[PDB]
């Protein structure tokens, strides 16, 4: 891959149900807690965390990187304060994509004060199919998924240095 | 099934992941099913999948596949309380050797 388009497929703004607001301090940015730009927390209104339903179907000509994630709490009350629901669980979906993932719920050590745990999912959308998301509970949204550019031969170098 | 054929035999089974409870119940009549299936080297549990997708061949449901190759004098089980895609048969190996999978779009002369 040689170059990326970003372009958002599921805006923050046009979807009404849940409190998209939320972002802890492990991704605080000199004391200010924050979150991943490109994604978005879905948490409940006022005590309702309904059914959380989304859509994409691409017309952008070049494939599609998307990525989602799904939250793993660390303890009951971690995950009935967000969520309000127990047993919930993450779905998604393509043509060729099925995926399903319950939520689990431990006490983890402590990695940046956390016992609380993110884990991403990725795929790759071909043209003109629809990727389908469902959730009772934890879903990490994509904003925004990647249209292919620039097609090539690259690579990636691991290095410390920099560019002159 | 005890396998008493001689030989090797490749075995196929599926499992059915519905697009709505709506699905599930008016077939498997319950919920939280499952499809189960083991052998000697083999124990499998399988918990079907009910979302909504996008139609292929009109169809938001899908069915998952999954073999084993069940050796001689073996015993393959099947349990399920629903979802469950049976083999009525398995494909004993008759001739073993070298050969292969060519992709073409022609045909024989
Ligand atoms: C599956 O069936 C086969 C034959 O029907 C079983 O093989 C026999 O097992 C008995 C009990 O151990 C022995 O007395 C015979 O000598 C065996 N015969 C042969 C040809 O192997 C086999 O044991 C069965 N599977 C299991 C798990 O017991
Ligand atoms: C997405 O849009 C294209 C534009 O014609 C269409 O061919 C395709 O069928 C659409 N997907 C869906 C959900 O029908």
């Amino acid at each position: 891959v040689k170059h990326f388009e970003k372009v958002k497929i599921l805006p923050k703004d046009r979807w009404t149900q849940h409190t998209t607001t939320g972002g802890s301090r492990a991704c605080a940015v000199s004391g200010n807690p924050s979150f991943f730009r490109n994604m978005v927390w879905l948490t409940e209104k006022g005590s309702n965390y309904p059914v959380a339903k989304g859509s994409y179907n691409n017309t952008s000509g070049e494939q599609m990187l998307i990525i989602w994630g799904v939250h793993h709490p660390n303890d009951e009350t971690e995950q009935r304060t967000l969520y309000q629901n127990v047993g919930t669980y993450v779905s998604v979906g393509t043509s060729t994509l099925n995926k399903r993932s319950t939520p689990e719920i431990a006490t983890r050590p402590k990695v940046n004060g956390q016992g609380g745990r993110m884990e991403f999912s990725w795929t790759l959308l071909d043209m003109w199919d629809t990727i389908n998301f469902e959730s009772t509970g934890n879903l990490i949204a994509p904003e925004y998924g990647f249209k292919i550019s620039k097609r090539g031969s690259s690579g990636i170098m691991k290095t410390e240095g920099t560019l002159e």
